[PDB]
C-alpha cells in the first residue's frame, strides 16, 4: 500500500507486511511481518526468485517498473506490482491490499529457466515437497511458507518455468482462515498434510 | 460482497451500493445508493447495458454466470463478476470492493453491436457528451454516471462493440475524491467540462 | 459497406472510401476519397496489385467471389471480402467497416511470384522505402498510402510472395490517430519516419 | 534433447523417447518409449509421414537440417527442429522437451500431397478414424497414437495438405494427463471416445 523507492532497494508496506525488493536481480530480498511487533521472517539465500538461466543468475537490463490500480497520496492503495526484464524473461511481483499475506509472481519467458523458492526454516526438517506446493516453516518465527507450483511431485527445489505461468505465494503467520483464503480448493488436503510437519 | 441469486434477478450489495441485474437480456435493472440511506438512483428504461444486435435487443443463450475471488461465507470478499453469454457475444459485469461506484463492464463481440447507455437524469438537459465520455446527471438525487466510452466525440448514444472492449462506469455520488479515484489521468479535464452542467 | 458489381467491376463503398476493383486480373483500378468531396486518389498505372509470374501478369481462372458477414440489404454492415484465384496464387482484398482507410490483402501462392504496388505520387521524390514499409505521398491530394510488407529493408519496389502473407494497406489522409490505429505497434518509428517527405 | 546424426539416419532421444528419421524420404523409421525400459513400439510401415505426390513418394532435394534453441553440449536443451526440403513440400518435425510423448509436423507444399500417418496397431480393430483426429492403439505395447489431423470425419486414411498445416502428434502411453495436456480444447471428447477400443 506504501512504496518507497530507494538507491538500493525497492520496499512495499502494509499494515502487517514488509517487503524489500533488490533493482538488479528481481529478489526478493527481506520479508518481515509486522503484526506481533516487526519481526524478521525471511531473508535472501539464494533462494529469493532468482533467475537461473542453464546455471548462472540472470540480472535485469533495465531497472524494475513499480505499477499499480488506485495511486494514492501514499504510492496505490489496492495493488502494486513490480516489473523486472531479463530481456527474454520477463518477471511481475504483485501484491494486493487483501492483508493475506499472499504475493503472486506472473511470470514469463523464451527459453526455459529456474526460479529458485524461497525457505523460512532453519533445515529441511520442517519443509514438505507436497503435490503442486512447497511447504516451509519456521518454528522460531511460527512463518509458513506455501507456493503453489503446479508441477505435481515433480518439484525439484527450483520452478521450472517456460512460457507464461503464475505462482501464488502464501508467507506468513500460521493461520488456517488465511490459508483458506489463498487456496480454497485445495486448503483440505493442503492442511491435512501440514500437519505432519513439527508446527 | 453479498451476492443474492432469486429466480428473477441476481442482487449485489455493497456496503454503499446495491445493483440489481436481470437473468434473460443481461441489463442492469435498478441501482440503489445506500449511502444517505436507500435511495432508488438509477432504474431500466431501456438503456441498461441492453445488447442491439442489427437493430434488435438480444437474449442469452445460457444462465449468467457469477464468479470472483475471495469467497467467503457471504459471498466473495474483494471481486464478483457476472458473465452473460449472448452467443457471438460475451458481456461481463465486474464489480470490486474499491467502495468506489465503479464498476466494469468488459465486452466482447464476433460481430458489431450496440450497447445502451444508463441515464439517470430526467431530461436531455443535464446529459453531456463530452471526448470519451458520456455523462448524466440527475439533480433531485444528486447522481452523476460517468461512463468512459473511448469513441472520441463520435459516441452517438449507444456503444459501438466489435471485438474486445472494457468500459468503466462511475455510478453515484458527485464526490471529487472518487471520480479522481476512478478516471485519474483525465479527472482534471472531465471535472472542468462538468462544471457546465447544472449541478 | 455497399458493394456494386457491374459485369466489369466491383465497387466498394463506404461513408468515406470508394474501391473500384477490376474482375480479370483482380487489380484496383481506382481509389475515391470522400472525406472532402469525392476526390479522385488513385487510378491504376501498373501498379494496383498485378500479380506478376515473370514480369507477365496474370488473370485469375475464375471469376471473384464476393463474401463477407452480416449481410445487410446493402452489401455488408462491417466486412466485405474479394477473392481472386489465379489457379496457384490467391488473393482476397478485405474491407471492414473500421473507418480507418485501411484494408487487407492476404496472399498465398504456390510459387515466388511479385505484386506491384499502388502508388500516389507524381514522382518517386515523395516516396520512401522504410523498414518493412512502403510510403507514397501525393503533396496535390494530401493522400498518404503506407503498405506493410515485413520486408525490412529488402523491398525493392514489388512484394515478393511465396506462401501465405498479409499486407495491411493504409491509403487515405494523413491523420496521426488514424495510422495510429492501423500500426499500433510501430506507428512512433513511422510518424517519426514519414516528416523527412515533404508533407 | 541428444541429436545422433549417422549420416544414414538422425536419432533424437529424450528421456523417454527415441526417435529414428532417415534422410532420404524425411520418414519416421523407429520410436522407442523408455519408460518401462527400452521398448520397440513403431516401426516404420509405409506409415512414417511419407509425402505421396500422387501415385509415389518423393524423397528431399537437400539433405535435412537440424536446429533448436538452447544448444546445450549434447544437440539441444529444449527445441529440436528437422527441415525436411521436397522443393515444392516443407516438413518440419519439432521435439520439445515437455516429457509428452507429443511431437509436431509443420507441413508447407505447393501442391496437393498426402502423408501417411504412423499406426502402432497390428491390425484395423484397435483404430479409430474421430473427428479431428486419428487414433492408434497396440494392445501389447500398451501404445496409443492421436494425431490432431483436423480434417473432420473427412479424413481417409492420410493426411491431405495443401498449404501451411499444423499436426500435432502424441505417441506414447495412455495417460489422461498427457493427452490433458497435449489437447487441452477437446480432451474431453477424446478420452470419452478413446472408451471404444479395447483398451
Amino acid at each position: 500500500i506504501k512504496v518507497v523507492r530507494s538507491e538500493k532497494e525497492i520496499v512495499v508496506l502494509t499494515r502487517f507486511e514488509e517487503y524489500h525488493f533488490d533493482l538488479e536481480k528481481g529478489i526478493l530480498k527481506d520479508f518481515y511481518t509486522m503484526v506481533d511487533g516487526r519481526k524478521h521472517v525471511f531473508t535472501y539465500g539464494n533462494d529469493g526468485f532468482d533467475v537461473l538461466d542453464e546455471g548462472t543468475p540472470l540480472t535485469v537490463i533495465e531497472e524494475p517498473i513499480v505499477t499499480g490500480v488506485g495511486k494514492v497520496s501514499e504510492g496505490f492503495s489496492d495493488e502494486v506490482s513490480m516489473v523486472y526484464n531479463y530481456g527474454y524473461v520477463k518477471k511481475i511481483f504483485t501484491i494486493k491490499n487483501n492483508e493475506n499475506y499472499t504475493f503472486f509472481v506472473d511470470i514469463e519467458s523464451s527459453k526455459p529457466v529456474d526460479v529458485t523458492v524461497p525457505r523460512v526454516s532453519v533445515d529441511t526438517s520442517t519443509d514438505r515437497y507436497m503435490e503442486n506446493y512447497f511447504a516451509s516453516f519456521n518454528p522460531k518465527t511460527r512463518t509458513l511458507v506455501l507456493l503453489k507450483h503446479d508441477e505435481g511431485l515433480l518439484f525439484e527445489g527450483t520452478l521450472k518455468v517456460n512460457g507464461q505461468k503464475r505462482f501464488i505465494v502464501f508467507m506468513g503467520p500460521n493461520k488456517r482462515t488465511l490459508i483458506k483464503k489463498a487456496f480454497p480448493e485445495d486448503y483440505d488436503v493442503l492442511i491435512k498434510a501440514l500437519v505432519n510437519i513439527p508446527g
